[PDB]
């Protein structure tokens, strides 16, 4: 109910569903996130993600009105993010189908995807700026990577509006589409990558992301470690097929 | 704040505009203006009056690196491993954000300290540029580290082996340019957003800030650890904000 | 003329050409081989100042040679040494820049990516096209796309696969430079030239602390980046000195 | 005087003087304590340092009663360490002799020092772990990496003291000499170090220490940067 | 029980319970393992654990027996290591009490934990590198942090047993106690770190640890969030 | 030949050729040993190598007295080390036997390789350190890391000599055998080594190496890839 989860084939669209409080994501609402996202990392016939949220607009971040009362974000070392997701390293990707805001948390959750897909009048911002709320789901880690220490300083510092357009143009968005279209965009997206040979999109994304820790000769160490994932994967593939052989 | 100050420093309310006070020298910096940089910016970070900090030139430019002409001399820059950078503040990790207010020529080490300023306005007819490869003097205040963070490895790496002018409309473009106001106006537009900066929650912006900054080079899983830090520093205004 | 990388040098500039136009300039065992050493000898070679790398025949390279697997003369893939594609995994002493024309894809792109600069023709396309072909990036794509342009295009590069024309490229910083159709070797020739022309031992520092500051806290990439001025000192002084 | 210097060409010997105290540092002796070291780092003329305390011991740490008095260590994020030196990389080497104790701040003190030369008698330990104070002057970053993780974690997590036979075991000592003669063998081990051809061994010393926490490739890379060093000098 | 648990005062024992299978860890032992680890972290009433086995040894590291079965050990790049805890950075010290063998999987819990209480006959080695099986649960991590590079490397390489004598020479016990009693060596040494002000222990142990993945300089920044800001006003 | 090269099944001993010169390596010796190598990284029948000196000595360093003639060490800031294969990040392990002296450069090759066999008379230090020449073949970063900062610094700052009982106590020599055997026990071992399931030995090394520096996190990282590495080996081996 606070999240909703529809299933197309291989394609799993998570959809935060609080459009009367503007998808803003408390406690229960970040649970209910972790678990169908930590569903779709293990759920081998899911090979692709889209999230996105009810009611023209993707995520307002963490619910203000739910600070101090019993349904408050979780806020702890370990375990879920205050959002939910926000610390999961998933096995495979999930594409943001961004309407009306992603903004404070809601700008963390569309960072923590892999692509954004952003309607015309979609706004991204760090608007948690002006109420003093800490980005604490990935913000200051990912938004520096994505687009840059110079720019995302800009957001981060000012919490100001940066309109779709603005967004394509500096690397934030990655495709922008018409109004009312991001979610039908993202999944026809979402099947196209679907289609292609998995294991090799999933370890050259994994390599990609793992890669900013390390110093380029490590990072180059682990990368080259894809030629085995996906020669050991189809093996393994035929293997369990020739099993059959002359048997069934 | 002396027309005869290396460094001018003007207080306004929670602003601190730095002034690098040599014109006649395109405000290049030797070893006396460093140190009063150095200085400036050290009392800035200390003073809990002082939220946000503007660096810029007087004269029409900004700042045209090391003075090449005092080396071999007793106000050369100081060149060492340990203390402040050649240019002054240029190895400080400020607790607080410092806006570069970019007239006329940011280069070479003008150049790198708008790098290390979080954020750089600049005029319609400022230049950018890696201007010490035609001198054949190296980078040594961190604009090998932050130009590639700040825009990405490849525009940076064109920059520096070039040595070429970026012009404002290209700096805004690429991303090494915040913003780009008409000439004359960085000062004032780079103030003013100081301003709106001073009037937001200061410790959440001052984490945030320094987590952004500190995530460089670590795995996610340490970076996020850093970020998470934050919510113990700010607390008080999160709730209070809530409210 | 059959040779499957020539060489040819003016002045301080080498050019490292892929000649294989028949296979859309893909590189086998022999090529990948081939390459190697052209870019050793290029990185020993004193008075080499730049190098260049292009393919023949209106194509950049189109990656690793598909055609050559299952044969003596694929790819050899290891661990250690030289990557697949042959140069991929050096640290040269020297810059390299991509002159693209035709296509950059899969380990041409790598390639590419592994240059320093990129010039591209108006019709040149860069694509992770092994994307759809299911063989993983094993020459640096998915080390250097996100620190080239930023995690975000690069995830989008590398998850759809899909090409990039010239300007597209040139407006995320993927492309340094976008020139006509044809003149890729001779303009990457023209910037090699130039770059050749300034001051030589602080160019290859700058770039250097630039390549290495990354992953490194910001305070130990200072130090990495604070040895240029001896480093620099001592050999343009030698160099001067032999010369 | 807190901190006593004497020089004897080019060995400069640095005596904390607070046997009073048992010689714990409090922020003016850090503060003289930094000053000595700065102008030792300075002095062109200076090629070895050594580190020692008046009065039969070498350093009990920071001053316990001191704290929250205008004689309290600094505790900042920058600038100097609380025991003064303690943040500092010098361009030139420190021998610690070590008598009586190096605890809690004072260990750290002796950490980091280049190398240590301990009286038969002398211990070294975590003592601040029984206090409730954090090591905040080194300890956790250098114990490791003088000693390895294992055998560092046995001394921080039980603040047990070490004397000075397991400490030349397992690294912690360099040199172990009777009582009341570490002074004069870091003294001679200075003298012995300055005899050398500097420049070399303070580039491999710098690079030895810089090393630590970076990739192979680019410690190789920093490390080769001493040839350009020596050619440059 | 696969996984046993006891509670005294502070100390949380936790015990491998599979003595005719030499302490080996499957599937189903390692989530229990994760679980009581997990657990342990999370209560505020423990402040230190120790980790044992039944039977008079400690690991024989991954169930061999298990390898393509349902209770295989699983090996997923997030999520638990394939012996369990070995990728958790608790909060908390964790003391290894090794009898008979810490071996492959076994050694490489044994290294997780923050000491090391080995009894006289007790052996420590890589004992996968026999079978193939490779160290995925921290020992080519941990190892060469612990006890050096080159001892490690001399480990790692040969596969060679490590007796407790020759493991004390080299750091990677920190104590040796007569045979039977590293158990009680152990959750002597856990009470009095128990005793200890927790706050400074706690963290002057997660720099230590964290100083690896750091240069000097950074290093010790992080070592100065140690003392919080209120603390620091306090001291100066 | 400036560099013998000797492969006795899986396990290729490389051998510096000049006891005259007491191993010193000068320009082409250091090519030589680099070339030997890269050539064993790829040969798929070498599993193990053992780096020696003929003449009762392991290497003195690089050949100073060949300074400014055609046979100078190359110092250069990248490609090969001035010493020859000190840069190199193998594959396969090399086993160090250490006769005579492994002194300045010699030094810095006995650390590059994987493990160091002694003979009872050897003697390991940093005696550029009184020449006044720099360790330019990884010497400062090796030493730390293999046997501590403490002791490495010892080392490095006195130039002292460390004979093979100290360098076995503080675990610079991995093993101590009677004198004119190093070779014949690096051998021996170096074979024990060629004997065992190789991508998994090779695969847990690697990691050994490549992990410092790094943040745990990300060092389990890559160790965890090991797996998929002996997964893709032994399904490729049945292929």
């Amino acid at each position: 109910d606070l999240v909703q989860v529809e299933r197309n084939g291989p394609v799993t669209t998570v959809i935060i569903n609080r459009p009367q409080a503007r998808n803003a994501v408390n406690g229960p609402t970040a649970a209910a996130l972790y678990s169908a996202f930590a569903e779709f990392d293990r759920d081998e016939s899911a090979s692709v993600a889209v999230l996105c949220g009810n009611g023209g607009t993707f995520c307002a971040g963490a619910d203000l009105k739910a600070f101090g009362t019993a349904e408050a974000n979780a806020v702890h070392r370990t375990g879920p993010g205050p959002m939910g997701p926000s610390r999961m390293m998933l096995s495979k990707p999930v594409i943001a189908a961004v309407s009306g805001y992603a903004v404070a948390g809601g700008l963390e959750l569309a960072l923590w995807c892999d692509l954004r897909v952003a309607e015309q009048d979609a706004v991204f911002g760090v608007f948690c700026r002006r109420w003093g709320v800490p980005l604490i789901d990935g913000g200051t880690v990912r938004l520096p990577r994505l687009i840059g220490h110079s720019r995302a300083m800009d957001m981060i510092l000012t919490g100001r509006a940066v309109q779709a357009d603005e967004a394509l143009a500096i690397g934030l968005a990655n495709r922008v589409v018409p109004n009312g279209q991001a979610r039908q965009a993202a999944e026809e997206l979402a099947a196209q990558l679907a289609a292609l040979p998995q294991q090799c999109l999933r370890s050259d994304r994994l390599s990609a992301l793992q890669q900013w820790g390390l110093p380029e000769s490590a990072a180059l160490d682990l990368e080259f470690a894809s030629i085995s994932r996906v020669a050991a994967e189809a093996l393994e593939g035929a293997g369990r097929f020739a099993a059959g052989a002359g048997r069934h």
